[PDB]
């Protein structure tokens, strides 16, 4: 049998690598009500400029524009993959899910920006996103699945919050401030990776068993449609930093960095590179992953 | 606009109840690689008796034969009741089904019972039990007192019984008593979502109570008043949303909640 028939015992595991990804979010377990944002709300009123309120506010904003939802790709990707290993996986993966919307929503409650998030789609650039992602991610056949599914994991678990996780970061690395928020994100940076992480296993499970799946057209629509996401991104970067430039994080290097990782990701599924970045770009972001890793514990 | 009508925006909840279940399960996260069964296995092998080694035996594989599976029903719910909430209750409520049916699967693991897992439809027992929750469930009122309920609880005594009085198994009631606090809470989460809305079984699990103790009954526990006991919890639930016991035929089986709470922590 196959990746995509059902099999009705329990056990033995036909994909025990599932294990991997659900005990490394059992280990990592974490909830927002452990964080206190009383410091952050001290130093957001008092030491952030306006164009540091708003990189935050709209950093926050765009990330729970995707993330406070209803999300029902992982939950759901026993329907496709009817293995009771997948369940597990889809289970654990939904209910982290859950967990990290309702830190987002703490936190759009706690800084008093409910009211814009309810309004978020009157902003431009958000709606061409909603417009965007309502072209990568519909179909949600098993090989139109599993495109969607690579546009699953490089977008919404990969790069399409890592660069406003890293703004939300450069506040603590570079000046002490918006701590516990950063403990926030560092968590939620951590759950993200392994959610990439157990797509591109499936997703090389998927090619291990069914190779003819990855031909020449679904790897120029894969890379078709990642260079539009940077595009959107990019106009994205322009409104988090709508009220001027910053002094903890460039937008240059936050594309570099956007790039960089979309490479990384097709790199681990053998996907021709698209931008191959420089070591002088990359390397501006390379303080994320100790970020990360500081304010974890 | 009722509870089966999906609201699109995430907050704020119209039910938010949903918080003190999910929290309560946050509260209470647990996995089976904490514990360790070397203890418990030299005990099994040395200090227990065929009947009492049976009794364990069957009381595993009965739980497996309901636990150990694909269970669809709390993570689809919010197909059925559209909220935010639900979803998240739902979720949170599946990723625990998935860290009991792996505790299941270690413990089946330890103690050497897999084949006997593969082979449980042989039992003629069990397969009236599957038959039986077959045409049933065709759903949450019966969800929420069977799945959720007693229909593990009178196995989980069994479990529990050894180490009350014979000191033995301490692991695997540390198991069993966390699972039985998720159960708990589980049960609790499908009656508030019922009183929100607002004889079979038990002659089926005395079958399974009969098949569990095949090899003779045992010191630890008793048949007749795991039954009282199992027709307590059903009417007890049903207070929320037949069997009226004498308290002195429960109480005998009263210490459950006593000894649960001195295996959580
Ligand atoms: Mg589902
Ligand atoms: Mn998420
Ligand atoms: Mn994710
Ligand atoms: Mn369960
Ligand atoms: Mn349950």
């Amino acid at each position: 049998m196959s990746i995509f028939d059902k099999r009705v015992n329990y056990k033995p595991f036909e994909y025990p690598e599932v294990l991997q990804f659900t005990e490394a979010i059992n280990k990592a377990y974490w909830v927002h009500t452990e964080v206190d944002f009383t410091a952050d709300t001290q130093d957001f009123h008092a030491h952030l400029s306006l164009a540091e309120k708003t990189a935050v506010k709209n950093s926050l904003l765009a990330i729970a524009q995707i993330e406070v939802a209803v999300k029902s790709f992982w939950g759901n990707i026993y329907e496709h993959f009817p293995k009771p290993e997948f369940n597990g996986l889809g289970s654990t993966f939904a209910e982290c899910e859950f967990r990290h919307s309702e830190a987002y929503s703490r936190l759009l409650e706690v800084l008093g920006y409910n009211d814009e998030f309810e309004k978020l789609l009157d902003v431009p650039v958000i709606r061409r996103r909603v417009d965007y992602l309502s072209n990568v991610l519909k179909d949600t056949d098993n090989r139109k699945y599993m495109v969607s599914l690579i546009l699953f994991s490089i977008l919404i678990e990969n790069v399409s919050l890592f660069s406003q996780f890293a703004i939300l970061l450069s506040f603590t690395r570079f000046k002490g401030y918006m701590k516990n928020v950063s403990n926030i994100i560092a968590w939620i940076s951590i759950d993200e990776q392994i959610h990439a992480n157990g797509g591109i296993y499936i997703i090389n499970k998927i090619r291990e068993e069914f190779p003819d799946y990855f031909d020449e057209e679904t790897l120029a629509l894969v890379r078709e449609t990642v260079k539009d996401s940077i595009a959107v991104e990019s106009d994205i970067l322009d409104w988090i930093f709508e009220e001027g430039e910053i002094e903890s994080i460039k937008k240059g290097d936050l594309v570099n960095f956007m790039k960089f990782r979309i490479d990384e990701s097709l790199k681990q599924i053998n996907i021709p590179v698209i931008f191959d970045v420089k070591v002088e770009d990359y390397k501006a972001l390379a303080w994320f992953e100790e970020e990360v890793f500081a304010n974890s514990l």
